[PDB]
């Protein structure tokens, strides 16, 4: 019950053909959480691993070695969490921590062992995992809900209404390409990212959770701003975005994801907005 699948990059003149099932295939992960289990992803944009641990019972590690051809996960990559369920702790080379809900770490090169844990085998916590390659050690730090950082955003007109909490952020804090963010958008706003952008230097990956409704569907937003897609969304899913795709979505209701993004810069305004014109 661990898992690494492998996904590659593409063209966008690759895509163009595509039907939605596939689209679907190279695109999306469609489980994440699954109890006691490890479900990861590897992409070939810029190498970044992404899935969920919910630990139960026994506690669980991402072991990783000779298939990244390595001693241990994170010698040549840092990694950082969320944790979207409930209550938790991680232990950091021996240093345990709880985790409570949305929660976050950042952990830099280096770091041997890190065990995650739930505290009620009933009702685990859902550790979202994003890990990147990193040249350079960077200190840990744990990143609590309660002093996460809330911005205002959005008009009801806009239907973008929503809360951006920042927690693995260039300007508080130092690590080498990861860059990590929550949002809530509040109930009666259903856009993400909707005037919308690409950055050819970075890319992106966003994960769906905490939709409103049992019935709730995020239509994600993919491929080249002339040339666009959508992939149909149930809750805890997430799509890699490539450097020359926009990213947006829309719901039936209000929901939250989680942003990663990653790539040679953290530069945050390179990235050209998309003017409306998407066809
Ligand atoms: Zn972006």
């Amino acid at each position: 019950s661990f898992s690494m699948v492998t996904r590659y990059a593409h063209s966008p003149e690759d895509i163009q053909h595509y039907d939605t099932s596939k689209l679907r295939h190279e695109f999306l992960m469609e489980k994440i959480f699954n109890p006691g289990d490890i479900l990861l992803t590897y992409t070939y944009n810029d190498r970044m691993i992404f899935g969920g641990v919910m630990p139960t019972d026994e506690p669980l590690e991402i072991k990783l070695s000779t298939e990244l051809g390595v001693d241990f996960f994170l010698q040549r990559r840092e990694l950082g969490i969320i944790n979207i369920g409930g209550a938790g702790a991680i232990t950091i080379d021996g240093r345990k921590d709880a985790m409570s809900n949305q929660d976050g770490y950042y952990i830099g090169m280096g770091t041997q062992k890190v065990v995650f844990t739930s505290e009620d085998r009933d009702h685990p916590a859902k550790f979202y995992v994003v890990s990147t390659p990193a040249h350079k050690t960077y200190p840990n730090k744990k990143l609590p809900f309660a002093t996460a950082l809330a911005k205002p955003m959005g008009d009801q007109q806009h239907l973008n209404k929503r809360t951006i909490y920042k927690y693995i952020d260039a300007s508080q804090m130092d690590t080498c390409q990861l860059q990590m963010g929550y949002t809530v958008l509040e109930p009666g706003s259903s856009w993400n990212t909707m005037p919308a952008h690409t950055h050819a230097r970075r890319m992106e990956t966003y994960m769906y959770f905490n939709f409103a409704d049992p019935e709730t569907r995020v239509f994600h937003f993919l491929g080249k701003p002339d040339e666009t897609r959508h992939i149909t969304l149930f809750n805890e899913q997430a799509v890699v975005n490539p450097s020359w795709s926009i990213h947006c979505g829309v719901g039936t209701t209000n929901y939250a994801f989680i942003w990663a993004m990653c790539g040679e810069n953290q530069t945050y305004d390179d990235m050209d907005q998309v003017a409306m014109n998407e066809l």
